[PDB]
């Protein structure tokens, strides 16, 4: 669409708010594993080699489409996302040093606190007028993944369909390994990144701090607004009067006392997005 | 309501100042545990599983309401424009002779104590009404002690989820909402500022986790925090009250005899500048 | 001589590409294809007890992109700005890395050590190949030779006698090259040359050590401006744009002997160009 | 005071420069302990419990009053506008041959010493009256030695709480207030700048704690600190006195024989620029 | 000199570029120790106590005077306005096969070497005359070796304090002053830029200490450092000389056999832009 003038006058703006709950692999507070909702299943070093890596061991992106007030119901209009407030909620919970099943931080014979949540932090949020474009990669192209119908997750080679001999290409950049973030708890973080070659109609912001013992470093405020306008002053334009929000917030890992295996911990993300009416020509 | 013009002229502005003392769990310098005022009770890895987690083992938010000069006695409200805030007693964190603290030296050494280090949780807020809180749990089935009168409130006190439903609290339970309306009552480990409310508050928060992290803190009187939003409107004080809230966990001390920890908190100063703002009811 | 910016329709263009990492195993083909995007294993005495191999030496990526052919006024493409991203940062959360050391005590079943340690990140956009300056940490390191050569070393150009090679631990002005070949110039021997690169813009950071947490951001909301203090960006000779990159994201540690491999990630570039009038 | 116009003309500005030497506890290069000037006395975990903690084990604030050119000879005050401040001798922190310092190597080794590292407390202040101080105790019942005359003042020297009320000092005791009116006298561990006062002072402070943390310090003559408030008004010098205050704990050394520590401080330079301000 | 107008005209500016090679102590790629050019000699904890500390064990400041085009053949001086500067060879710091370096693995492993890490000291200066230095000692009674002719100069070489007064040098001795007037002669561990002088120089310094700290270094040709003071005046080049100074310790290597260290330095590049300035004498 050709983008024309910002529409002025009353009822020219609106605001939408929502939460994305974390999809760390145990994605429902129902069923056998409900006690660990908001965490991954336990991961051991030879998972994906000695056995098939399960979807419940692979933190995934969160996403939602929000229905906007129907436009075009004079001038053809679309909702334009201009700015958002986003917040990781429950950061205070990460002070706990009495984590159930967690390794004790003390010498043998001590009675110390648990190790708290620490280690790799992966934080991303996106706002767009259509689903977020993803690019696939593998750290280990020959990782063994559990297979189900219906699929619980999608892997880059499910799309790229390289033969065993060509799958090492996935440790680099395989142009065919592309997808849209159209399903919540379905695309693993460890295999999918936002695609900087697309996303012309989305904005995304991410940080990663790696390692297993690194201090989680997180801020929270309602005083900071993220501007979603591009260099021409145009924000994401909401196709079908739909706003698409995407998130991933791995806040670290817990370490299990009995075998020192880990689980990822995620927190919910809040979004408040401000939108204005923009005139367009088809 | 509808905000109109900033009121100008003589006595159109005012300033308030106060201290919030830390509520790390031992919240009074009186009684059995008064020696540990400004610290938590000792915490061990199985507390809340093998026993009931005590209110005194849970660092809590500080809060106060400050009465302003009464207005309307043009409708007018006090509008908080800016504040100076400061953590006081940072230099006390240099101590390497902490009472009962683990020695930082090999066996047979005479080294210093481990100083205060590890997880830092710093938050201040200024608002025209109590700060909105959202409940969470790191572990939904943590066992909590029940004191008389009750010393803390927990998210499930409000959500009233059945034991099979409580794992919802590891995510976002919308019913688990409260207002920061009592000093030393809302635990930091279960309550966060609610970003879905707080339209009339400003909050600023930082967390650095782990047990060994260096506390990293600045102090100055040369920095002003602006409380105005994108429209140039600050918090509007309902009932001619200003609400201030804080949490400042500065780290942990480690006990020599069993390597259990206590949180350490420091007091926070606030100076808030306000101006009269015309409003339409 | 640089004249006015060209105005009007079709006065600008955009080009997009990916540079794949060249950490030493530079092809997903042959005996070592399973470690594409990683280096060969490195041990402390490699380059002393044996010849250091090209596959053990992370290298710069580069490509030349053909622009729309230009040519009233003579015209060059001028690189104004770019968006660049490291892609696949999410893959660095893996704690089940094949052959990696276990992060737990003997008798544990803990996760693998994740990728961590030294990060070397550089990107460059230029109207001609990036100028490089040669150095050696250890001037007498032994390097393997092949024909065709898999890498070029500063002394291949400087041609110092063995007694003079210690000069390469400082600054040897003759040890200069141009980044004209992808997966050829080792990071550990070649730096962007600050005495040239008049027609190139480069940006780099290094955080060293073997245990350091990788610290990486990714966004599409940040533009890097390529204009100099006079408002002139890279001017594209032969209607070619030259992009260069190095992204060492850290190392993996082998369970067997605690030897390491470097890990690199691909880098995306989008470069916005405008027509600049020039004279001669 | 009601503040009026800046006074312009010749002789309307002046510049003050001086050094504050560190007061880490060994506050003089004379006497039995002179070898450790610029360090604290050694500190053990049980000091203040098993024995009385000494003034020489407690880093203290540095301060000076500087007399300015007298005004209202026969209403004007000096206004501090800006300052350049520098920690001098930062290069000395590279030493890995510190006297009596723990060796950084395994038993059997001949490694370097541990260098200065761990908790860094850096503060400077410029004001037109003494810096206001608020008292606190990390441990309210710490036992302090009493010298004659007194070498330090403690918060309860002013608050005078009974031993049963002293745990109040682990929070905020409003009675525990003092002015930084004496060099090498106010312990950093018990006194902080009082943010409820200091309306006529500007202070700047950074702390990074722990025993293992790297010192992180900058030095330049290219940065000016502005002392003006939101109204463009700097500190106004009461009685034509400028007050400068500092604390620069750069880290600790570890003793080889018992692993006890001494704090190490460095001297701080100030250049303050002042102008005449009319006042009612 | 009273400073007047910037001189405009076609031949009113010039640009100089040069390298300063590192003086970590082994200061020439010739002689017995040429193999360790760009490093210090090995350093042990008791050096300067059980023995005389050698000049080759003490990182030193680099410096050069560049001859500018002669002016005054009305009265004029070269004014340094801005520079680009760069640490060259940062990529070399990825090496984990350092000759003679400690293995980063358990006994019986075959791990990589420990790479260059630990203390980073980075300083550059541009002046119209030699940089002013202030002397200090971490340990006033360190024993310095005394070569003929001297290979370094020590603060007490200028302050001439008796042994009983030398502890003054752990603070600030006003007499301990020098000018950075010789390449590889002034140890970093004893000499800092003098902030009480250097009215006609600009210096920029950073230090990160410890033995295990990751080097943290950037490189670009997109960053220009402005040398103009508050008044818009850059350094004025006395006798038509430009004075550049540097120190770039990038970390230490750790020896396998006894875990003694060597410092490692890298070369620094300078491009300085100068303009003609009128002055009055
Ligand atoms: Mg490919
Ligand atoms: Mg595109
Ligand atoms: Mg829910
Ligand atoms: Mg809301
Ligand atoms: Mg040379
Ligand atoms: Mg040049
Ligand atoms: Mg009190
Ligand atoms: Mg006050
Ligand atoms: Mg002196
Ligand atoms: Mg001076």
């Amino acid at each position: 669409v050709e983008v024309l003038n910002i529409i002025t006058g009353p009822d020219s703006t609106t605001e939408i708010e929502l939460y994305l709950e974390p999809r760390m692999g145990i994605n429902s507070p129902t069923g056998d594993k409900k006690e660990w909702y908001g965490y991954s299943e336990v991961i051991h070093h030879a998972d994906g080699y000695d056995n098939n890596l399960l979807s419940i061991q692979m933190p995934q992106y969160s996403c939602a489409r929000v229905q906007l007030p129907m436009l075009n119901t004079d001038t053809l209009m679309m909702w334009e996302a201009v700015s958002c407030k986003t917040e990781i909620v429950g950061i205070g919970s990460l002070i706990s040093v009495h984590l159930l099943e967690a390794k004790m931080a003390a010498k043998e014979g001590g009675d110390g606190p648990s190790q708290p949540i620490e280690g790799m932090n992966y934080h991303m949020f996106a706002v767009g007028g259509e689903p977020l474009d993803l690019q696939g990669i593998e750290s280990n192209a020959l990782t063994k993944y559990a297979s189900a119908i219906p699929p619980k997750t999608i892997h880059p080679n499910d799309i790229a369909k390289l033969a065993e001999e060509e799958k090492p290409q996935l440790q680099g950049l395989v142009p065919k390994a592309k997808a849209r973030l159209d399903k919540d708890g379905f695309y693993p973080i460890e295999e999918w990144s936002p695609d900087p070659s697309r996303n012309e109609n989305s904005r995304y912001f991410g940080s990663f701090v790696g390692g297993l013992n690194t201090p989680p470093n997180l801020q929270f405020t309602n005083a900071v607004t993220t501007v979603l306008l591009d260099e021409n002053g145009v924000g994401p334009l909401c196709k079908g009067d739909g706003l698409f929000v995407s998130a991933a917030d791995i806040c670290g890992v817990m370490v299990k006392a009995d075998n020192e295996a880990i689980r990822y911990r995620g927190l919910p993300r809040y979004f408040k997005v401000t939108l204005r009416k923009r005139a367009v020509k088809n």
